[PDB]
């Protein structure tokens, strides 16, 4: 009954709210169906130097895809076939993930229904944390005020400074702008050995944090293991999961008690769907990791959801339909993911 | 914003078409509760539980509808309905009859939601439908009986047969298995299932026998709950180990596959928690590297299947046949989902008549 | 010599001495011998909406063990198989085992003999603790002051408020009410995932308790271990294993220092016996989870019993035969569990 | 409130039917200790002990009469008697001789208790008497005598025999055992016994050897304390090891079990702690997926292994037929539990007095 | 059948049905060329059969003593011998280590007794072919006598006094052959 028909997609670099410590590089993705509904989803390439690539790839797959039912759990299957010798991870994987998202919604808007109910669950509003960057005492402390002020309960900031005395700084400054009833939690964004971070783990523990995010290298799931042994607070790592399956293995050895796919990387929601039910059987409580306006949806769904992470990547580029009442991301009442393109504005901003 | 609006069960013993023939005697009939989930859009999803002994029969009815109470005025969204359900039996026990009830409420949620979007339930679940091929399971039927069961299987165009062993004597097993491969030739699969009835020790020493005769699973060779034991059985030998069909819940099934209890599963849609549960048991059989076979639920199964990734072999054992319309098909020994919406099941209303308990 | 020759149940919804924060759903049990005796268990069903399930279902299982043997552990394998393909668990399971309670019942009366020393033991008195609920810091405060005056050495609270702030606030109430020289468990009735479970534990810990009970989803035996990984002070858990079974796969993991089988889900008298046995080879003190009447008999015969939960739901259809001197269960000399209906009560209640 | 009043014991080297043949030599009778515990009910319980050899016998009554001390005007509950010798032997060991004698206190117990009852020891336990499929235990016999005792065995109806082997040569344990199978047929089972005679690498190749001849167990095959040994053996074959008789209390038990040390069990009345001991390593036994024999004391062991949810075969190796009346039978080659209170053990005191020490 | 693994699949079959200590006779009725009877029999002697009848054309005397050569079962036939002077042909030439006359075509009691000392000269073990109500009589006055053939073609028409116990046929206390016609049934049958 219904088909692909066609694959778009555009390369931007957008401007941010907040700088990190300007520009995020975008692939935007279209894809058309025989029922008339366009399907949307958006690629975050992590540096320009991938950007071109991963629109390129995207191109390059629409041969595969059109004339394809619209089916992500059927796709998903055929491109893990098609790329099993190439390698189904990488820029690949992410390429992949951009055309279920888009497919996903496409069959919600193929159903005329949110995205949250046609897998089956009600939408309810989810607790959302508010994402800033290595922003140093002064900056940090602003943002968590605004945050605070916003109605979040919970900031993000990085941490790894030079020494760990500024990690501590920064973080005993943003918990006297807001209080102990308020969560600060850390992300050292891979940058610290096993030693050192088991050391900076335990001096931030003693300051009180909602957790310690990434303490080292993402693919080395022992070394986490090892970090996690020596905390109480919970380790939380998963943004670099290519797949449910590095999920399952870090999951195997208990590399940490939380977990946040990236819902790209993880593998679209077809990946997302399966990470949840992994997640829900090692019992590890599953937040997100960007793509906030597809992830309120996906956490509505999960067993163990957890946290949201607000980091509006792509605000300058899609309607402000996901809004937040008291901290807690609200799902718009749209068919399939509630993107709308703000098609002025893409314009500005093609590579 | 679609509401469940009413639940009614219907318990019936109905007739089967290949009476089951155990160590004690045979059975001709088998009991079932039918489940019909009204709602505010109008359409009625439809499942049925399977009640195994009919001495659970009307307990199982009674259950269900005293969980009405739980559901009615809910939104028709399986997977939060689910949560609650979870929840509100946690202290009592969310397994066994409990858990089995709230299975055939999320089998017919999920019929209910491919009505409300007049769409097969496979493809609501985000897949293609696809053929699946399809094992025909018969019991403890002896010689003559496996033979005839067999030869007519084949001419069905089914390509695998199951025959129930745990004779007294390994030697009426192997006569058994060695007979059904006379009448079915070499290019054909023979399922073994032992339905529990060894002890570790024993289950080796028959499955190596049976693995030198060309089998192509040995299926719950001792207590379902002994994990532990299956894997010690799966560790001696090359045939792969099948169980699946006893656990309640995805969390049962996770337990089992932690420790390496058998090469295979088949989880129950009932038992493994309706679609909600097989959804969540794929996903794990996935990640394990687990062939994913089912167990009776042949009409739903031909949809959950379809969506399983590591999707191996449909069981054809159709015990609600009497009194569910035959819109599943077999072509080439592989079911076929019919083109309607939902689960594709349609009461024989007249026929229902006769079963009532 | 002796047979069985009918089963008769009643199902009641009973008030309660202190309601939880009113009335118990009860199935209870007559089992007719050949001997002239009767046999009286009960069962818990935990939700009026479960009741008339097990009631319907007893009666359906009068067949298969009217004309069979007063034999409890034969009678037991029988069922065991009988129910092999329903799956022996849940609701069946349970039946079972209020027929196991009310057959040792009956083989007690058959000789004459209370039910510990058909057993092989000796009565002893045993410490026995009184049961609470999630009370608020004034009743709580107040229902241990009481216990006290009665002479119980420890109490136990349900805790599991919003705030870990509330759960600390209820037990630096009861303590100071009651002084350091007492008992105070705690129960979380599985309300926290690992993470929460740990953070709250460590605090509690640190607060002086005499156990946490339960802080994670009960067939989440990894999860219990993982909690108890990060703890000094013990984790208990067990009133919701179904047969030895269970309890074994959890005992295998070392999920908790402490168990506590409940008398009808473990199996009755035949799974109790069975569950002892594993208690005391993997050094685990063993406590009872309600029916206190039969759980007073099983203790004594248990070699690392450890406390009797009082938690009486059954005190307005049984006579009060079990008494306390100095917060101490005592059996009564009485022939099988002591238990004589109170039939006047009964009428009462019936559903 | 019944009271232990009386512990009376009796040293006798008592007469074999069976000469046990040995590497050594030959041994033509048993050393026993025969117990008898008076009680203010009048009832006496009965049980006694196998000393093994000569050596240990007058020591063994010897710590028995000095723990009559222990016992005398306690009450008659054995699971709390056992709990105080327990305790009361916690610095000298509560293992070997010691454990030993606390076991004959603990058969005797619940032979009385049995007696206060008037009811069956198996019946007092819970369960029905059951036959129980026993095997004929013979010994280190060569080619000729195993052949003549195979031969006698299978005309009494037993289906199993027992052959001690463990000769110079592995072609002499193939001799021996090839030879019990012309006796008896394909359709008998034979019990091997190493009895710790191999070191694990020549256990791992006789046993191969033995497998392929067809044996139904491997018992014994080196040191009994060496669990883990036993567990490398075990990993290199398909036929089950068996093991226990040298279990000193279930907590022996519990360590061999948690490392897989053996497929098969076989607990010994006395050594695992009497009746109290056994129900404990039952209990073990079935969580563990592993089928329970008996060793010796077949008298108690027909009650014991009715009781047994994983009951294996019993061992009728008859040590005490000389003072005790043969009221349990054999019927088909099963053990059947005499109409008697508590064990069945009735002294022949005119033969007592012929054999004591 | 048209392929030996079909044969060797219904053999087989019957084996499971009936346990190894139990004979299963398998029959070719004539339907095999030479070599092609070699070659299935051979299958067919791996498996446990008890004999194998007729492999070959029956007149073929020459070639069932060649199948018989290259078998360690026995080849049995004899059915299709008409009088002892066909019997004695095939003998001569050593066709086959068993031997079954059939009590009509061998000659009646007349040739089936000339048969049956011709079979004991030649160390044949001899069986029946059809006629069991004379062929009791006949194989208990057999000095080589094997096995008797419970075909019962004229059972319908004719009292059954032979009798079976343990799988033996009970030759009827009664004066000649025991054969009693069943008049009323012979009426319905009539040509
Ligand atoms: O967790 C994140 O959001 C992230 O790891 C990330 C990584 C990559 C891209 C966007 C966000 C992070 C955010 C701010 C500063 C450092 C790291
Ligand atoms: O696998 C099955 O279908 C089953 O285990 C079963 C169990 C319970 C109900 C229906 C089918 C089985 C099949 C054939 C013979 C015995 C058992
Ligand atoms: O441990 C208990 O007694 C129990 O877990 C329980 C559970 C279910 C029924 C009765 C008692 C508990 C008691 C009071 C409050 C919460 C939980
Ligand atoms: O298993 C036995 O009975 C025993 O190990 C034994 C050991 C010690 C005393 C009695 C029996 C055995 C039997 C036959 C040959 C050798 C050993
Ligand atoms: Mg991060
Ligand atoms: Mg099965
Ligand atoms: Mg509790
Ligand atoms: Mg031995
Ligand atoms: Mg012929």
């Amino acid at each position: 009954e219904v088909l692909i028909t066609g694959l778009r997609t555009r390369a931007v670099n957008v401007p941010l709210a907040y700088p990190v410590h300007g520009t995020a590089p975008l692939v935007l993705i279209d894809l058309a169906t025989s029922a008339g509904v366009v399907g949307h989803s958006y690629l975050f390439a992590y540096t320009p130097v991938a950007l071109k690539s991963l629109k390129q790839l995207l191109d390059d797959m629409a041969a595969m895809i059109v004339n394809e039912p619209l089916a992500p759990v059927s796709l998903e299957a055929m491109l893990a076939k098609r790329f099993s010798l190439a390698g189904y991870t990488g820029l690949i994987r992410m390429a992949a993930a951009g055309i279920d998202m888009a497919a996903w919604d496409a069959l919600g808007k193929v159903h005329e229904t949110p995205l949250v109910k046609l897998l089956g669950a009600n939408a309810r509003p989810v607790q959302a944390y508010d994402s800033h960057s290595l922003d140093g005492v002064k900056l940090a402390t602003e943002r968590a005020v605004t945050a605070a002020e916003l109605g979040f309960r919970a900031v993000k900031t990085c941490i790894g400074y030079p020494a760990l005395d500024q990690d501590l700084a920064v973080v005993r400054s943003i918990r006297q702008a807001v209080g102990d009833d308020f969560g600060i939690m850390v992300d050292y964004n891979q940058s610290l050995d096993v030693p050192a971070a088991i050391k900076r783990s335990q001096a931030l523990q003693q300051e009180g944090v909602t957790w310690i995010e990434e303490p080292t290298l993402q693919h080395d799931y022992e070394g986490h293991q090892r970090i996690q042994s020596k905390l109480n607070v919970p380790v939380q790592m998963g943004e670099n999961w290519l797949g449910p399956e590095e999920m399952f293995k870090a999951l195997s050895i208990g590399a940490s008690r939380l977990a946040m796919p990236d819902a790209m990387k993880i593998g679209g929601v077809t990946g997302w769907i399966r990470a949840s039910a992994l997640a829900q059987q090692f019992g590890i409580p599953m937040s997100s990791h960007l793509f906030q306006e597809i992830s309120a949806h996906l956490l509505a769904a999960t067993p163990t959801a957890h946290w949201l992470e607000r980091l509006d990547l792509a605000g300058s580029v899609i309607e402000p339909t996901l809004t937040f009442e008291g901290g807690n991301a609200v799902i718009p009442d749209l068919p399939g993911v509630g993107i709308i393109w703000r098609e002025k504005e893409i314009g500005k901003y093609l590579v």
